């Protein structure tokens, strides 16, 4: 039967999955068409990046209406059909909860801008007087995650500059005041609304956000690279009461709803508090995602994930915010900055390592989140033309930080077609341009090739379901620091040879016959940069 503990979740970046309407934008009609492909791959659930009404200044994470689907993606009726079709295929459905902030076009925030200092409208956000004799300094020294100030100054109704409002992310994403009672009430209503439509749970955006220190103190570390975690801006005690309330709400349903947090905090003990039994079910294990190709760093990150997750963490190797794994591992090897390195990526090296890494991560106890396109071995499109970039990171850095658009390129479905089957002929230009070579990675081509990245993922998910029991914990076979990672789970032994020479496992690891491998191999040595799953006799 289905279990969240062992779920393999396909992350659907809807804008770039499949364009059924022919407007150049991935949409719900396209997702409906592609659900058969997700289930055939072997996945257990889908998580949709936010598809609510949004001006797309942060591509869905700036929400203007939490109770409606963006008209570019479809109607609520089409959404209901997607949910029922997914369910009919056995796929559970996670939506994306974005409650730290809303779009500046949300009706509440437009009302706040039009209201006076001290109004209730502004009290639902974080508006403060500026510092300096004319208020020209921001109220404190906080940085936007996307670069620049975390505050924007507004014009008051006398036409002169006045108060500033806080935005942890883009200027167009004002942060709520989570101490204002209307905010919590609104988000309980949002949860209930979507749960009523059969949504099975939420991925929680900025789960370390929502509450800040009520005094909004300056970060003593400053703005610089090694300023450190801004303790006043994130990860406050009140956020745990919030998740207790959401968990209690979700636990009233049968089956109970599911919550996975997107949490970025440095301390594993701080992270673990989000996963206490009355709070969130899980959180992405980002330590592994940011590691370079290195056996020792992988092992340490896996150890951290297993402790924080109490034995069944939520693993992921890529998402819509970081460089694709084929690029990360194909580059020369040296928090989130580690997953956004620039420089030449060797495609064959990156594909080899990405295959081995997928095979390793899918053997770990717990759940696994596959970002769309990773099952095709897509590289990051680093050479996107300047003019095509849309990520606020690009604009706010004046072009000195590339941003995330290179992992959001519309997927290739067929070798043929001007958009590689992402849309039909008659369709508008795609919202981000696909490179001329994307057709080489087409899903249909890979499905027909037993050696493809897609076929490897299909084999892994099939073998994971038949041979890997969720109740069997890791028994480490290799020692700390080894260049070859090896463990046993029940009667399956997993070996990842991170190095460039073949490796012969010591006979004490058992009498092994191979189940699958991320490369060819009929010997008992593990080829370079290869993962092998074997049955233990
Ligand atoms: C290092 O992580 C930081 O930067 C990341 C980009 C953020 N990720 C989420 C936060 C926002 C803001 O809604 C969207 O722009 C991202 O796509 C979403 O996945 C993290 O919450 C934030 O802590």
């Amino acid at each position: 039967a289905f279990s969240w503990r062992d779920a393999v979740v396909y992350q659907v970046y809807l804008r770039s999955f499949r364009d059924a309407n022919g407007d150049g934008i991935g949409d719900l009609g396209g997702l409906s068409q592609g659900l058969d492909a997700i289930a055939a791959l072997g996945c257990d659930a889908i998580w949709l990046n936010p598809c609510y009404a949004s001006p797309q200044r942060d591509h869905g994470y700036d929400i203007a209406d939490y109770l409606t689907i963006d008209p570019a993606y479809g109607t609520l009726e089409e959404f209901d059909e997607v949910v029922r079709r997914a369910h009919e295929l056995g796929l559970r459905v996670l939506m994306d909860m974005v409650a730290n902030h809303c779009s500046s076009d949300h009706a509440w925030f437009q009302a706040a801008l039009a209201a006076e200092p001290g109004s209730d409208e502004r009290a639902r956000f974080i508006f403060r007087d500026g510092l300096g004799p004319d208020g020209e300094l921001p109220p404190n020294n906080w940085d936007s995650v996307f670069g620049g100030l975390a505050w924007t100054r507004v014009t008051e109704r006398d036409g002169r500059p006045g108060q500033w409002y806080l935005h942890s992310f883009d200027t167009s994403q004002p942060d709520f005041d989570w101490r204002h009672p209307a905010v919590a009430e609104h988000f309980e209503n949002v949860l209930r609304f979507w749960f009523e439509r059969g949504v099975d749970g939420f991925r929680i955006d900025v789960a370390h956000g929502h509450f800040k220190d009520a005094a909004l103190p300056d970060h003593p570390g400053g703005r610089g690279p090694d300023a450190g975690h801004n303790h006043g801006m994130w990860d406050q005690p009140e956020v745990h009461d919030l998740y207790r309330s959401w968990r209690a709400l979700g636990d009233a349903y049968e089956p109970e709803k599911y919550f996975v947090g997107e949490i970025w905090v440095p301390s594993p003990d701080r992270l673990a508090d989000y996963l206490r039994p009355d709070e969130l079910h899980n959180a992405f294990s980002f330590d592994l995602l940011v590691q370079p190709w290195n056996a020792d760093r992988f092992r340490k990150a896996i150890e951290t994930g297993l402790a924080v997750g109490r034995g069944w963490p939520a693993w992921t190797l890529a998402n819509h915010d970081v460089h694709r794994a084929v690029t990360r591992y194909g580059q020369e090897q040296p928090m989130i900055a580690a997953a956004r390195r620039r420089g030449p990526a060797d495609l064959d090296r990156g594909l080899r390592r990405a295959r081995a890494a997928a095979a390793l991560a899918l053997a770990l106890p717990g759940s696994m989140y596959l970002y769309q396109g990773e099952e095709l071995g897509l590289p990051e499109v680093l050479d996107l033309p300047d003019a095509a970039r849309q990520d606020p990171i690009w604009t706010r850095s004046n072009g000195t930080e590339l941003g995330r658009d290179g992992c959001r390129i519309p997927l290739p479905w067929t070798r043929e077609g001007r958009t590689f089957g992402f849309s039909d002929a008659a369709a508008a230009t795609t919202w981000l341009p696909q490179p001329a070579w994307f057709g080489a990675f087409a899903r249909a081509t890979q499905a027909a090739d037993p050696d493809s990245m897609l076929s490897l993922h299909r084999d892994l998910l099939a073998t994971r379901r038949t041979h890997l029991r969720g109740t069997e914990p890791i028994v480490w076979l290799s020692p700390a620091g080894a260049e070859v990672l090896a463990f046993r789970r029940g009667d399956v032994v997993v070996v990842t040879n991170f190095g460039s020479a073949p490796f012969t496992p010591p006979s004490a690891w058992g009498a092994l016959s191979p189940l699958l491998a991320s490369q060819p191999l009929g010997s008992a040595t593990v080829p370079p940069e290869t993962t092998v799953w074997s049955r233990l006799h």
